[PDB]
This record gives C-alpha cells, sequence and structure tokens, in this order.
C-alpha cells in the first residue's frame, strides 16, 4: 500500500488480476496478484486460525530458495479480495508467448525446459502440494538465467493418495479419466499434463483440443520429433493411469539424458 509501488497490469483472467510492482524498501521487483473473495472456491487456514484462500496455504508450503516454483513474499486481506505479493524475475516471458514467437522448440531446448518443470513439480509434491494446472501459460522463463518458474497455484490442492473428484484447471491438459469419470489420482493426472506440455514444446501446440481426442489418446506428430522424445510423450499420455511413468522414470528416460544447465540454456538459446 505504502509498502509497494504499482506498475502496469500484466494480465487478468480466471486467476484474478496481476500487476508489476516494486517493493519500496529495497526496490525488489514483485508481482502483485489480486484474488476476489467471491471467486475463491477453496479456503484453508493458517497454523493460527486466520482463514485464507487455499492458494496462499499451497504457496506457503512450497515457498523456499529453490528457484523453480514462484515464491510468495507476503499477503494482505482487504474487504472483498486478498492481495498476494510474489517474486518477479526480470526480464521474463511466459512459455506460452515464447512458443508463439519461436514455434516448435529444438529438442535440446525442450529437454532443458521440461527437466526444470519436472524438478519444480517434484518440489511441489515433496512439499505436499498438487498444482493441477501445469501448462505453458503457467511457466515463466527468466531469460537472463535460463531458469523456469512454475506460477498460479489457484487450481491446486493438498496432495493426497486417494481419488480427486473435483477439478478446475485447464480441460485440454486434463486426463481421460477426468473427462470420462470425473475422477483422477494426482500424480498420474500431473504426468498426463506433463505429456501434453512436452508435446506442446516440441510441436508448437497442444495435441488435443476436444474431449473425443483426449479420450481416444492417439497422438499424431505434426513436426519432426525424435523417436525417443515421441516414446516419452506417448508413455506420459498412456490411457490407463497406472501405465504412465513416475517422475523418476521420466527423468531416467533416454530422451532426458545430458540436459543443459539453465545458464548454458540461456547462453545458447535465449541470449
Ligand atoms: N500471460 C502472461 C502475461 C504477462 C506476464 N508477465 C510477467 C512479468 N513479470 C512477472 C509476472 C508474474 C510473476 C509472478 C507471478 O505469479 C503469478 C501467480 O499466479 O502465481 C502470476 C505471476 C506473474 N508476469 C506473464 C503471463
Amino acid at each position: 500500500e505504502s509498502q509497494y509501488q504499482v506498475g502496469p497490469l500484466l494480465g487478468s483472467g480466471g486467476f484474478g488480476s496481476v500487476y508489476s510492482g516494486i517493493r519500496v524498501s529495497d526496490n525488489l521487483p514483485v508481482a502483485i496478484k489480486h484474488v476476489e473473495k467471491d471467486r475463491i472456491s477453496d479456503w484453508g487456514e493458517l497454523p493460527n486460525g486466520t482463514r485464507v484462500p487455499m492458494e496462499v496455504v499451497l504457496l506457503k508450503k512450497v515457498s523456499s530458495g529453490f528457484s523453480g516454483v514462484i515464491r510468495l513474499l507476503d499477503w494482505f486481506e482487504r474487504p472483498d479480495s486478498f492481495v498476494l505479493i510474489l517474486e518477479r524475475p526480470e526480464p521474463v516471458q511466459d512459455l506460452f508467448d515464447f512458443i508463439t514467437e519461436r514455434g516448435a522448440l529444438q529438442e535440446e531446448l525442450a529437454r532443458s525446459f521440461f527437466w526444470q518443470v519436472l524438478e519444480a513439480v517434484r518440489h511441489c509434491h515433496n512439499c505436499g502440494v498438487l498444482h493441477r494446472d501445469i501448462k505453458d501459460e503457467n511457466i515463466l522463463i527468466d531469460l537472463n538465467r535460463g531458469e523456469l518458474k512454475l506460477i498460479d497455484f489457484g487450481s491446486g490442492a493438498l496432495l493426497k493418495d486417494t481419488v480427486y473428484t473435483d477439478f478446475d484447471g485447464t480441460r485440454v491438459y486434463s486426463p481421460p479419466e477426468w473427462i470420462r469419470y470425473h475422477r483422477y489420482h494426482g500424480r498420474s493426472a500431473a504426468v498426463w499434463s506433463l505429456g501434453i506440455l512436452l508435446y506442446d514444446m516440441v510441436c508448437g501446440d497442444i495435441p488435443f483440443e476436444h474431449d473425443e481426442e483426449i479420450i481416444r489418446g492417439q497422438v499424431f506428430f505434426r513436426q519432426r520429433v525424435s523417436s525417443e522424445c515421441q516414446h516419452l510423450i506417448r508413455w506420459c499420455l498412456a490411457l490407463r493411469p497406472s501405465d504412465r511413468p513416475t517422475f523418476e522414470e521420466i527423468q531416467n528416460h533416454p530422451w532426458m539424458q545430458d540436459v543443459l544447465l539453465p545458464q548454458e540454456t540461456a547462453e545458447i538459446h535465449l541470449h
């Protein structure tokens, strides 16, 4: 309020509105996200009784120096909204706009980005958080350091081992068991979404736009993609949840060997 200087609106949508800002005390870049109270479907509570959106609970759980998930720095409650103060790398482009500009990515670049998103999603699950909205729109690229950040925990949940029967993330990344039965388990649904994301990186667009295509699960490659990379994608997009790989199996797959470091990624592909 007097703590932050507000800059341009960055975007708005299902998630609320997010602005660029600066923390006046040390000129730290921040993003300032406003979430309307009446659009908040899940609430949690802090170890002290305050009632908060569940997004603040999940962000606190994953907050830390490990840079692959966005860090919540502070939050405020107002009469009809909460305001979240998040870290802001700079300069940043989201992965969706990056793909719009470059088209399908060279596999060495897709490998580096996909690897980083797997490390971020493992960090969420280690911290007991299921994101439920992994997609290019929710990944920021720090262009100078080559580091990706997963953002927007607004559709997420606490990770559990039993079935989920509610979902409000992005339908064209959602698995066939959600489309058909309104039921999924968190890790295999996350794996399906990561297969959609990997196809999006290497082909320049998602593979399925319609319920019918998600349920049939046949994947056609519209760009030249190596057999190893097509194997990994088809494995993530296995129709039966228990036929999908674990995160360890994804990261030990032959396609994922010899990944670039984030700095080398920036020097080779982003600079
Ligand atoms: N669709 C685009 C619109 C422009 C936007 N550009 C920029 C530039 N700097 C920081 C940010 C920025 C930084 C942190 C963030 O956290 C969230 C959240 O929901 O957790 C959203 C968000 C956005 N976004 C990226 C997303």
